[PDB]
């Protein structure tokens, strides 16, 4: 699992040979675990063309981890899914595993697929973020994000909602069919083209206009290609993504003695969606385009590790981090004045001249 | 979370910036969490006055934690509490949370109320004390006792049942009536000056002096307030409560290669209550009512803690607490002779003369 | 827990004040914990004789751990057993605890028995070992393997299906009567001596002979005892076991960033069973021998570790471990010179002089 760590101003990437014995690791809180969206890097969030980015697969166990800070999302998804038979298709949310906080747009899907499988997983690789908890599974009516988790080392200088439904038919295969839900009703045509914010005034015009349909006949508008209609814009890492979003506003969870006058007493604290920190972090020293990368490029050796180990929920990894971090440079027999031994004695030399 | 030390005799809170050079932490078992009573500062344990510090709420997700050590209570409780159409108020007991082993009298209260939320809190932000785990909400039908839990590091040197039923209407509420169970259809009706030694004594005279109801006919006595009726008695820590027990009657479990003669096998030893060690810890250095106040003291330290997490159940608190100790002093380049660096060349000197 | 150390080319069993400064250990992976088979030591294998190895038992909590490394196992066990009013014996498997990965022989058993107990525990205190996780308890229609696990720190130059079915009655007891299952209706008593080449042999001469019974007909055979009928031949650790097994052809699983060609994604990897490395490890310095009695001696120090804890499934062992390393040489202050202090200052010298 890489770490991301800052030298020469620059995001890195390393943990096994470079012990630079000048990275001070004086506590805990300098590490941490972000879950980056892959909105981030510009893939498309229509409800049509992410849909083919999932796909069942069985014989495969799932596999979730917790992540500390998100990243605040426009599009978020709900799937309701069932197979043609009656069947549901996604199994039941596990205890304590709630939907992402931070969702501007929130598509609700329900409809009809086959569902060839057991659990659905991301073609790409990608986890799908939920409450501080990624899992690589799609879960019943829970709110997700599809991201990403990346590993830092803070320096100790300073260490930190609309539902819009559809409809579908033959859920994920080459052949399906999505509809924009107005109301029970009343449905328009989807098509790839048609942003969030085309489906709400498009929602806003049907319901004014008087054009919802009757009582039990089902009407289904459609919209013809001449209606015209990113979302921020309207080793090294090398963020080699089509694009980036050079700011982050995360989301995470605050912990202080003070607790603002008597709320630490969970009958009078917050709800479970007031928990919650924000913050706005920008482009300075690019550490969030490098971000996105490291989360990117952390993918592929997290998936490997979660496949090794029996473990449902993996809350080990940061610890794991702080203990070979002491191992790497006290595991040993520390030879002073040695590259591995980072201990500094030119203090103690003028006593002794 | 507070961690408890002892210095110069006295029992002191401090992590972030006390490096105490001298401090030794040369293994895991130095390091304990204690579960300490409520009852140790006094407050009132009978029936009608203690189910006024718990109160139902929603929208906020249990949390538990485990703790090594506990306390005998004299007063453990036990609800079995349903709402007025049926429908039972407090969650089945997840898998391996039991009762709390050590309890001189256990108060079984059955009865009624609106159950205006999901779970049931602690007004005050204490922990529901179960078998090595704390949690902070109520479990049906599950014997606990109100505490906290205290974080220590100890020195070297040396490192270490009668049911009584009741009967509710209206429970949780500022109208509520109890009933003191002698059997099926005869009660007496509680007040808040009946100790639980009164009842016991109350029960003998009315089963021997033939004062019990007919087969179905329900009789309600009641006692005049002319009849007559704590338990023990009958930055540095500074204990600010009320009372405090001197004395700590704890129990554990121990761990030891011996086994008592081949008791390590499952099948073989001992039942899920004869497992635990027992030790009378008196106040030498005024340790038990600091560690009273350390316990409380980290309560609202703790219970943000554990909002934060997603964890259910929280087991790593006491290993985050070593790795810390390690990063604070070897996690950085190590100055010989700086005040940040524990390491003494006293000895090495001589031989340069 | 005893932990195994190589020194002298002898592996070793030391943690608490063998202080052994010269040791390395830069890295948690050189932290392994082994799951070895009971079959290395020469124990009997055919299923009448190893049911006499278990028995049910109540009131004691199951306990679960994880480990890294297994064995390749020529016999396992598959138990479908219920009490003679229809009820279930064993327990449904929990989620994620699947099958042994490696077995060349299935022993799967169903019948009826008595069942005094709610689980069923190891007579002798060894573990039940599957995919990665050793239990104390034996799950309904789950393959396992019986085992005991030891814990190891590797130096860091190189740090590394027949189902046979069976019937019973009186599952459990002395006066058990068991019958090999040919089909639905032909059936061979069963004896001690009967090996598994034997009963699969004999299943094809009873096949291809047509000696299988009538449609309805339950016929069951006898082999006279004028029938003729190891596996693998057909302080310091002192292997005191009947026999040894020199050879290990273990099981593990591997994670590195090449993964094969993006087969990490979970979609496009392998199922539940092809995520496995092979390896096989002779005897070299008498390790494989040496291992099978550390796995058997830390068995009771390991029962004792999963009593004591409230903690389903334990997965912080190997933390604990190096957590523990770390404290008792950098825990305290490093005296330069001392016995308790590896820090070696000899190539320093040579500048002051
Ligand atoms: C990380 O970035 C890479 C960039 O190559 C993404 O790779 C895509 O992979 C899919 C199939 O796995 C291809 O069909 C796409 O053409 C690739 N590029 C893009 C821009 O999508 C990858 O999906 C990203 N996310 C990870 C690895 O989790
Ligand atoms: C720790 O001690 C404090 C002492 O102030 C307790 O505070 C009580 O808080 C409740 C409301 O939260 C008040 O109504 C009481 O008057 C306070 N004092 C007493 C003596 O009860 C607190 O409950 C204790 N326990 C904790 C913080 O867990
Ligand atoms: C480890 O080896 C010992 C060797 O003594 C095994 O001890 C057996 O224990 C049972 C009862 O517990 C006796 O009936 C046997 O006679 C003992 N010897 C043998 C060879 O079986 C022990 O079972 C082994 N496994 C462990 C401790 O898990
Ligand atoms: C569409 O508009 C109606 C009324 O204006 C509103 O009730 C409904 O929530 C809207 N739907 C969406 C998806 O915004
Ligand atoms: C009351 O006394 C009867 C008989 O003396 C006994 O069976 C019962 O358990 C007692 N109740 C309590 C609460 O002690
Ligand atoms: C016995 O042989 C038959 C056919 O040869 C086969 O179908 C069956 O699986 C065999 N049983 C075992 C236990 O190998």
């Amino acid at each position: 699992i890489p770490l991301g760590v800052i030298h020469n101003s620059a995001l890195q990437v390393s943990d096994v040979d470079k012990l630079v014995c000048r990275d001070k690791l004086s506590s805990t809180n300098q590490l941490r675990s972000v879950g980056l969206n892959l909105e981030g890097n510009g893939v498309a969030t229509d409800v049509p063309s992410v849909t083919k980015r999932w796909g069942f697969r069985s014989g495969v166990p799932p596999k979730v981890v917790n992540y500390e800070a998100g990243e605040w999302a426009e599009n978020c998804y709900n799937l309701e899914i069932k197979k043609p038979d009656g069947s549901e298709c996604l199994p039941a949310a596990p205890d304590g595993i709630r939907g992402f906080p931070r969702c501007r747009y929130v598509h609700k899907v329900s409809g009809t697929g086959p569902c060839a499988g057991d659990f659905a997983f991301h073609k790409e690789g990608a986890f799908f973020l939920y409450d501080r908890l990624a899992s690589t599974v799609i879960y019943r009516g829970t709110t997700f994000a599809e991201g990403v988790v990346a590993f830092l080392i803070l320096p100790q200088a300073k260490k930190d909602s609309t539902t819009i439904r559809y409809q579908a038919t033959g859920f994920g295969t080459n052949e399906t069919e999505y509809l924009f839900e107005v109301d029970n009703l009343t449905y328009v045509q989807l098509e790839s083209r048609f942003t969030p914010q085309f489906l709400l005034q498009l929602n806003e015009t049907i319901y004014a206009s008087g054009k919802r349909s009757n009582t039990t006949g089902k009407l289904i508008w459609k919209v013809n290609p001449e209606i015209d209609t990113a979302f921020w814009e309207t080793e090294v890492i090398v963020n080699a993504q089509p694009k980036c979003n050079p700011n982050l506003h995360y989301w995470t969870t605050q912990d202080e003695g003070a607790a603002i006058g008597l709320a630490w007493i969970p009958y009078f604290g917050p709800a479970a969606e007031g928990i919650y920190t924000e913050g706005l972090m920008h482009n300075q020293d690019g550490l969030i385009c490098g971000l996105r990368q490291l989360a990117n490029e952390t993918t592929q050796a997290l998936q490997l590790f979660l496949r090794a180990t029996p473990e449902l929920r993996t809350f080990s990894i940061l610890n794991r981090f702080a203990i070979d971090f002491l191992l790497q440079r006290w595991g040993g027999t520390c030879h002073i004045l040695g590259p591995d031994c980072c201990i500094e004695p030119h203090d103690w030399t003028k006593n002794i001249t």
